[PDB]
């Protein structure tokens, strides 16, 4: 059926970023019109009409990278936090760390999984998913190639319309040049979606640059193989193999503006995810947000996983986001909830993300104790914005 | 009464930053003896002991700046900037005041849940010091002083309320005063103040620097501050109350002056104070200068100096959270310093620096200190290499606290 909503404030989430108030907006399935909430109930009478004083109306939320197959590792360093990752070389949390998403507000989520242990969950889960399964090989292997395109043909035969599926490239030290250009064939066979981490740390720009640094000793001590070369001869050797895709790139806390230059001239469709709090405690180095528009592209903000974070609420790495860079504050804040919404949306390749017709109906409602001014909603919101009180994720009302 | 307590870990908070496993301590009003726990417990077997695995013991923290009497302000005030937020504090003229006491008794759980025992609260009207009395807290009363006209008779207006608050002194909370701005005490006012403190014997702490519009205004006369009087204060002042930052900083000379913020003054503005205020604490509270200014503290700037920081929540008129751990957090998110060093520079901030710049006797685990400590328990044990840096991202409540050598939480 057909029903309206209106709060005190409304964020389009347009490029825009308009902030209107005492607006509605009518939805079923999709968002059909938007307008003034009292000339809404007026036009439409006999459709049920909820408003929210001193409410914050926004989309839901999309969380673009989010590992769900997690004290326990180092923090301080990328290099501590690799090896005690891999010195250590999960069913129930995961049930309970989707119910950390819908209460944030987040309806949309692009997953990196291994083992495709949470996909069965994330089905019956309201959550719109786009499941990535990454691939983990610095060896080529034709028995585990056809290992890992049989995974994929699992995750194909359990597509619905809320689970997408796509693939993923772990980084420029992890995967071999040709077991990589098999994955990235494969996404363009099955027209898929392709993440990776890219120049995330100090380290890896060591490798990637002129073979030299702490990954000397990676593949030998941790991998069983006798490697000492980088498997790509130069950050724009690995960026050539995404070119005319659309493709996710995280991190890039690393990568100069020459290489975010190539990302845009070269993938085409590129999207650059950031997450701050994994930034802090592993490479250290937050992302240059001058350097990502001198360069031409844009950020959606991330939680990554509990891999390197202490909290999986998109609002809490929304504000260690607005602490970790010295851009003017309500500039930035702009910047936080489009990187959270549209841009996340577009990354993922989803119809949502803004109020706008004929988009999904993923809706959040947030209830605050006051009414923020106009010039100060977006930041007021992202400082006390906690929990959610409604999400309608399809027109159907979750939380 | 002696009682013995251990811990996993044992923060020490001397500035060796000395991590210990499996440490004890044993404790009256005062730090009796620190060891190992079961060596303790042979020493002293007649003792009550408990033994805490994977928890940290540490001091409990001292906030050394937060303002009670704004405490029912969630939203209000505009963030972005120093100017936007003072137009907007000083457009509600006071109305956020009024009603505050249920509010302040929550703003007070938010200090003792996060393991705060000891804190400096700014007042200028006294309102939460009963209530700071009907606590367990260590308090360190400052009166603010705001006037930018000299008036003596609101000089003595205002050493008429401070003798009000020493007639309420104990050995749990102690009076100070202080000066709030550069640009809002004419400097006859403040030189009273001062004078006072002196006479008194009691601690100085001011706001110094904090605003890029601030800086102009006491060095150029120029910036935001020019069209500042007649707005707000109806007064017809145009010039700077002060000569210079120097004028300012000289009148601390030779003292125990707190000074906040001072994220825009320069290191030869930060080499005066430490050789001119003589006895001078910097305080720093990372989240407010986010919202503000800002601008953080430069910390290299500061030990280019010779000078160290403590870090300390505000109030609620420019932040989000009292409880200093998440304060902590935001230290660590708003520095691009080496993430392992800072971590310390952040736990001895809310320690041992703080106490100090307090002067009050705890901050530290060490004997003839106060029994003022905290127990926080995690579900692993973190290696002692990473410990204090992991006991920062995951407190969020405390297990126990201890305040004198008694059971608070
Ligand atoms: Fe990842
Ligand atoms: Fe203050």
């Amino acid at each position: 059926m057909q029903e309206i909503i209106g709060a005190s404030l409304v964020f389009l989430c347009n490029e825009k970023c308009e902030v209107l108030e005492d607006y509605g907006v009518v939805f079923d399935e999709k968002i059909v019109e938007i307008g003034d909430y009292h000339n809404l109930t007026l036009k439409y009478p006999h459709l049920k009409a909820q408003f929210f004083e001193n409410s914050v109306l926004l989309p839901a939320f999309i969380n673009a990278h989010t590992h769900f197959e997690f004290a326990s590792f180092d923090y301080g360093s990328f290099s501590g936090w690799l090896g005690s990752v891999l010195n250590n070389g999960c069913q129930g949390a995961i049930q309970n760390a989707i119910m950390a998403q819908l209460k944030s507000g987040v309806g949309s989520v692009g997953a990196i999984s291994n083992h495709l242990i949470e996909v069965n969950l994330l089905k019956e889960s309201p959550l719109n998913a786009v499941v990535f399964l990454e691939f983990l090989g610095s060896s080529y292997s034709l028995e585990k190639l056809k290992a890992f395109e049989a995974k994929f043909k699992e995750l194909k035969d359990l597509e619905d319309q809320k689970l997408k599926a796509a693939l993923a490239v772990h980084a420029p030290y992890s995967v071999q040049k040709d077991m990589a250009l098999s994955v990235i064939q494969l996404a363009k066979d099955s027209q898929s979606l392709l993440s990776t981490h890219f120049l995330e740390s100090l380290e890896e720009l060591e490798w990637v640059e002129n073979s030299k640094g702490w990954f000397e000793n990676f593949y030998q001590r941790f991998l069983k193989e006798s490697n000492f070369t980088s498997l790509y001869e130069g950050a724009n050797d690995y960026i050539d193999m995404f070119k005319d895709t659309h493709t996710l790139f995280v991190h890039n806390q690393f990568a100069s503006l020459e290489a975010l230059k190539r990302i845009k001239s070269q993938v085409k469709n590129a999207f650059l995810i950031t997450c701050p709090f994994s930034n802090r405690l592993l490479s250290g180095k937050a992302l240059d947000l001058e350097r990502v528009r001198e360069a031409g592209l844009s950020v959606s903000v991330a939680t990554d996983g509990l891999s390197s974070n202490i909290s999986l609420s998109l609002l809490d790495e929304l504000r260690a986001f607005l602490l970790s860079h010295n851009m003017p504050l309500l500039e930035l804040a702009k910047i936080a909830l489009l990187g959270a919404t549209r841009h996340g949306a577009k990354a993922l390749a989803l119809n949502n993300g803004e109020i706008e017709t004929n988009k999904r109906a993923d809706l959040s409602v947030f209830g605050f104790n006051e009414k923020f001014t106009k010039e100060q909603a977006i930041l007021q919101f992202l400082l006390h914005a906690k929990e959610v009180e409604r999400l309608f994720l399809g027109g159907k009302r979750v939380i």
